[PDB]
Order: structure tokens, then C-alpha cells, then sequence
């Protein structure tokens, strides 16, 4: 059963082509709608098609964002088209085989940890996509393992699901209730309406800790649980620190819990540089958190820049250094540290 | 197993502590709070649940203060409490109930069956009694979920536990928005409201009903955003007024504009219309518009429970559902007319 749509290419001139595909299987189902997988006939290439209803009201924000995104660490919008009494928008994405979520559980359920080089490789690439999408002022707002697509042959990581993503204007308020449990920044948990893009790097640091721990660092199915678990690690926040998250949440009842030594929250085998980076990401005051670019240039990732670093399967490391002017606009002097001799 | 012998203070009653001793102590659960153990009391042989928590140096424990004031057949019983040994830890010795709505519901879902409407009626009713009872003190549970609903499956008695999140709600005093758990958060909580009423409990209870009737959660999602798209996909987009009644400052955001789904088509085709209707009256955007728990008890959907003939499938009789104190009824005393059926007055 072959299906032939008239799809608009994702980038470049708004010029539709006939696109055929077969072997439709279902890969996922979420609040948005369903995510199918199909094989393109004119290539054999496997794509993930994602159907989502389109309100007649305004244009689709995800499409508008995905249509402007061009980066080797963001899932590529191959095409998009419209299908059948109301109208769904179908985003044709490049299919990637695995995910950080699936990969970690595997290791988790085998009781052995994901090897650090994969943490370096996946985390570096994550912060790269962030440094990218941030530079447009675009906050993802749902960074979680299930959104970090993973090609195990190439070690390529790709960020996806821009359903919740948004360009943050300062003074223009946004909903508190974005981001998934375990990964919400404290300012979100406190319902702050004026968070910055640093909620994404908070979340990212939660992913790092998890890949190191083999379980989420801040679990709980309530905001209260999560907050308690944060405090058992970062310590009871201060008045000055509650302020920089969400005012009027000062002078509430909080567990007078003393800060825990970061090195004693991880396996003893764990790298000091890894603990140190993790430190500078999971920070109460949202401005004191590393910017994604800054993170990329962290000592934790220095292995990645060795001339003779190769992937465990023999292959060469993926394209880690092709930074562009814009990707480095946060802090252009960091290029001296992020782009090595080769 | 060793025997631990402690001099614990009993929950209800004057502060007259007893030597209590127990063996077989074994982990029943772990969470943010601390550990929850099961032990066997040497005196009775009775099975108990011990809940260990670090005691804050600054103040008397809130949970204990709330538990020591509660006494109802549908709220878990604080048998004893005591302090243990670094810092100091409170132990809440609770009576052990063998099941939870969480686990029973999963069995059915796992077997691809649904919980029989009679049990849905029985359990939902008992949940609303405890809610009506604790609300009566001003106490709001703020964490109603299937895991906090213990069951004895033989006697079909349901008990509400985990008062870890519970607060007495004074109007004009703010409360943290981030209580309540994934799937059961009322919309004004999703919206980060600091001024909510105990109607959040009625919203959670509405979810549980829907879940038992659906065989799965009705507003799933790991994010507030996902959860709200699910709530809307049923209720429809909330009006400006409806947003301002959950939380002003959200009145001018860009919400999905989906037209409201008919409730009859949001459930299984055999599902009784009385249940479909209790839901719609609990799952309302406007917080002030939801049934009082006591109004819920007194609702068409539980009229079977008020039948003198009603028997449990095992042949045992129903648990005591009509022994209403004035404290419980204080919300709305004339609803006794409905609540206490004729044969419960024969004496
Ligand atoms: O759910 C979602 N899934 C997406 C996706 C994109 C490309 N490849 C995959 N592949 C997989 O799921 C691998 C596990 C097989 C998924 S995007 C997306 C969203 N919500 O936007
Ligand atoms: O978690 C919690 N679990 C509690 C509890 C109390 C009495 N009986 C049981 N029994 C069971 O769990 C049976 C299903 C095995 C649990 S209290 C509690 C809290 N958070 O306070």
C-alpha cells in the first residue's frame, strides 16, 4: 500500500513535490497526535511522519520554527503536508533509530552504566543544538531523554519535538506549565511566568546527571517531591535565590536541608570534570547556569577534542566542530577552545 | 528477624503511650518522604505500616498534627507514632491495608477487564466521604491519587492515606501551587494558582472516577502542556471567565481552540449515564462550580449503594456507608434526606 502526498520541502523555496511512501508503521502516540514511520519510495530512506491537528486560527508555530531550523543536531524537517471533518498538519521528519531514553533504560535494566565517552558525545551535541536554537532566542521547553534522538552507528544525537518550543521575548510572559517531570527547572515548578532559556540548560543538566547516575537525579510525580529531591542535593535555597526564581514564593515552608557534597551524589568512579559540569548546570539562580556554548567548551568535553579520539565501534567521531558564526554568537572568543587544530 | 520494642504514643486519644513491639519489618515503599515499612505487631499479630520521616528541628510535624485530629472509617488509622534515631525521625505507625486502587485498577487493565461498576460506586463513594469529612475541618489533601487510596478487597472498604501534602486552607493565605501529582492536578494547579480551594481534591477524585470507568487515565501527559491539551480535548477551550476563575494572568494566552467533546462519547458504550454525569459535574473548569464532596456522595450514581438489598459479589455485606456524624454533614445537613436511606433509620 503506497501513499503519494504532495509535500512542501522543509527548507528553501515553498515548492511542493510529489512524495511517495510505503510500509507505514506506528512509532508513537502523544498529546499532539500520532507519529508514524514510513519508507520513502524515491530513496528507501526511512522517515518519521508526525500528524498534528491545525487550528484554523493561527499558523502552526512548530512548523514555523522547524522551517527555520538548520543544524546537524536538530531533527531535519524533510517535508510537511496536509491531510484529511477537519485538517491535520503532517511533519515528515528524518527517522533516527534510537533515543537517549531507550538507550539509557537498556543500560539501566542491565545494571551497568552508559560509558562516559557516550555521555560526552551525546551531551556535547545536546548543548550544541541548544546553543543553536538559543541564539535565535528559541527555547525548547521540553528537553527530556525521549526527545534526544540517537544514531548508534554514527553517535549522532538529534534534538526533536518542537511542539512546546518558543521564541522568548523579554517582558512578554510565557506559560509556567511546560517541561516534563524530573526535568522542570525550579523556577518552573514555582510556576514562574518569566523564566529564561536557561530552563533548557537546567533540563540538560538533569539529563547529564541521569546518564551518570542510571536514574533521574530529581524524581517525583509531584512538584513537591521533585523540589524535595532537588534540595537534598543542592541544599535549601536562599531568600536571594528564591527571589531570582519566583517572588512571593519567599517566606514559605522549606526543608532546612544542608547542601550535599556533589562528589558524594555519584558513583566513586565518576569523573571530577563530569561532576563539575553537572554542578554548573543544576544551579538555583537561572543566570548562574552555564550557557550551552559555555558548556560545550567545558573540560568535561576535552576528550572529544583529542586528535586521536575514535568511536567504540571503530568509526570516526561525528561532525563536532563545524560551528557557524551564529552558533558562536553567544561568545565568539570561545571558538579558540571549541574549534581544535583538526 | 529481630523484635524491635518501642514505647510509642497512640494516635487518637490522650497522650498515654504503650510498649509496642514488632518483627518481620520489611520495605513497603520509598519516596521523597523517607521509607515506608511493613511490620507484624507481636501483641495482636496485626499487620502494620511504619512510615519514617526526618523530623524538622524547627517545628512540630504538620502531617502528625493533621493525623492526630482525624478519626474516620475511610481515613487510614494512625495506630501509634514515635521518634527514632545524626538527627531524629518520626515514625507514623499506620494500620496495614493490603491493597490500593492503583494496584487493583492495574490488574483489571492488565487483564483487559474493567472494574465492575459496583466497586466503582462503592470505592468512589467512600473517597467522597473522607473528602467531605476532612474538608469539614478545612483540611485539603492536595494529593489525591490511586496510590493514596488503600483498599481491603474483602470488605471493600477504602481508606485515604498520605497526608504528607495536606494543609488547612485559610482564605487569603497563599499555598504552593506545585502540590498534587501527574494526571490528577486540577487545572488551576497546572496554571500555578497560589489561591486554590479544596475543590482541587474534588477534581482529582473526578479523575480517579473517570480512570476506573475508562480503564486508563483521562488526562495523561508528563507535562502540564500535554495534560492541558487532554483536558481541553474533553472539556473544550475554557472561556475568558473560566480562565480568570482558575488564574488571571493566563486570561490572555494562546490556547488550543477545540470545540467541546460530548461526554457520552468520552467513555465506553456500556458505561452508565449516571457515572458519565457525576464526572462532568466534578471535572469543571470553574473551581466554585464542582460538586461538594458531600453532594457527590448524594448523587444519582450511588443510589444503588443506598439500596437495602445491595450485596458484595463475595456475598459479604457492604461496609458501613451511612453512619454520618454532624461534623461530616456540616457542609450541608439537609442532604441527610438523601444520604441516610430509610432502612438506615430503622432501629
Ligand atoms: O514522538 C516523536 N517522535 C519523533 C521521531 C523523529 C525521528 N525518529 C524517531 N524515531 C524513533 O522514535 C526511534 C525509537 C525508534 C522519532 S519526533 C516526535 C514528536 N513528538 O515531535
Ligand atoms: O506510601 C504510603 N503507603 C502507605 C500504606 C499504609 C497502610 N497500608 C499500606 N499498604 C499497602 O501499600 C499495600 C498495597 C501493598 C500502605 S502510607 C504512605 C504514605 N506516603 O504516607
Amino acid at each position: 500500500k503506497v501513499t503519494t502526498v504532495v509535500a512542501t520541502p522543509g527548507q528553501g523555496p515553498d515548492r511542493p513535490q510529489e512524495v511517495s511512501y510505503t510500509d507505514t508503521k506506528v512509532i508513537g502516540n502523544g498529546s499532539f497526535g500520532v507519529v508514524y514511520q514510513a519508507k520513502l519510495c524515491d530513496s528507501g530512506e526511512l522517515v518519521a511522519i508526525k500528524k498534528v491537528l491545525q487550528d484554523k486560527r493561527f499558523k502552526n508555530r512548530e512548523l514555523q520554527i522547524m522551517r527555520k531550523l538548520d543544524h546537524c543536531n536538530i531533527v531535519r524537517l524533510r517535508y510537511f503536508f496536509y491531510s484529511s471533518d477537519e485538517v491535520y498538519l503532517n511533519l515528515v521528519l528524518d527517522y533516527v533509530p534510537e533515543t537517549v531514553y531507550r538507550v539509557a533504560r537498556h543500560y539501566s535494566r542491565a545494571k551497568q552504566t552508559l560509558p562516559v565517552i557516550y555521555v560526552k558525545l551525546y551531551m556535547y551535541q545536546l548543548f550544541r543544538s541548544l546553543a543553536y536554537i538559543h541564539s535565535f532566542g528559541i527555547c525548547h521547553r521540553d528537553i527530556k531523554p525521549q526527545n534526544l534522538l540517537l544514531d548508534p552507528d554514527t553517535a549522532v544525537l538529534k534534538l526533536c519535538d518542537f511542539g512546546s518550543a518558543k521564541q522568548l521575548v523579554r517582558g512578554e510572559p510565557n506559560v509556567s506549565y511546560i517541561c516534563s517531570r524530573y526535568y522542570r527547572a525550579p523556577e518552573l515548578i514555582f510556576g514562574a511566568t518569566d523564566y529564561t532559556s536557561s530552563i533548557d540548560v537546567w533540563s540538560a543538566g538533569c539529563v547529564l546527571a541521569e546518564l551518570l547516575l542510571g536514574q533521574p537525579i530529581f524524581p517525583g510525580d509531584s512538584g513537591v517531591d521533585q523540589l524535595v529531591e532537588i534540595i537534598k542535593v543542592l541544599g535549601t535555597p536562599t531568600r536571594e535565590q528564591i527571589r531570582e526564581m519566583n517572588p512571593n514564593y519567599t517566606e514559605f515552608k522549606f526543608p532546612q536541608i544542608k547542601a550535599h557534597p556533589w562528589t558524594k551524589v555519584f558513583r566513586p568512579r565518576t569523573p571530577p570534570e563530569a561532576i563539575a559540569l553537572c554542578s554548573r548546570l543544576l544551579e538555583y539562580t537561572p543566570t548562574a547556569r552555564l550557557t550551552p556554548l559555555e558548556a560545550c567548551a567545558h573540560s568535561f568535553f576535552d576528550e572529544l577534542r583529542d586528535p586521536n579520539v575514535k568511536l567504540p565501534n571503530g568509526r570516526d567521531t561525528p561532525a563536532l566542530f563545524n560551528f557557524t558564526t551564529q552558533e558562536l554568537s553567544s561568545n565568539p572568543p570561545l571558538a579558540t577552545i571549541l574549534i581544535p587544530p583538526h
